[PDB]
């Protein structure tokens, strides 16, 4: 046989802990460039932790560079550790993800399509 078809996609990781309420996403999304770029990020005001989807996989960028060191990788470099749920939690926060954005981006036509 020697086929993998288990069907398990992840591509969105959650980190928790110190987190920061002045930092941005642009500084912290380029630390991740070169090993998993950043692709979107959903930060709860008042939550405690934080969640980011990659464009090449957030479990990828972040099991790889939360491997860099220790095996859990903190955000901002110093600040909330990052670890990928399972296929039942990690689902339920990558479809909350979108949810989040598309109503951050708007959208203006109203013409059909």
């Amino acid at each position: 046989h020697h086929g993998s078809l288990e069907e398990k996609i992840g591509c969105l990781l959650k980190f928790s802990g110190d987190l920061d309420d002045q930092t941005c996403r642009e500084d912290l999304h380029i630390l991740f460039s070169n090993h998993g770029e950043i692709k979107w990020i959903d930060f709860v005001r008042g939550a405690k932790e934080g969640i980011i989807l990659f464009k090449e996989k957030a479990k990828e960028a972040l099991g790889k560079a939360k491997d860099a060191n220790n095996g859990n990788l903190q955000l901002r470099n110093k600040e909330v550790t990052w670890e990928v749920l399972e296929g039942e939690v990690e689902k339920e926060a990558l479809k909350k993800i979108i949810e989040d954005q598309q109503e951050s981006l708007n959208k203006w036509k109203s013409k059909g399509r």
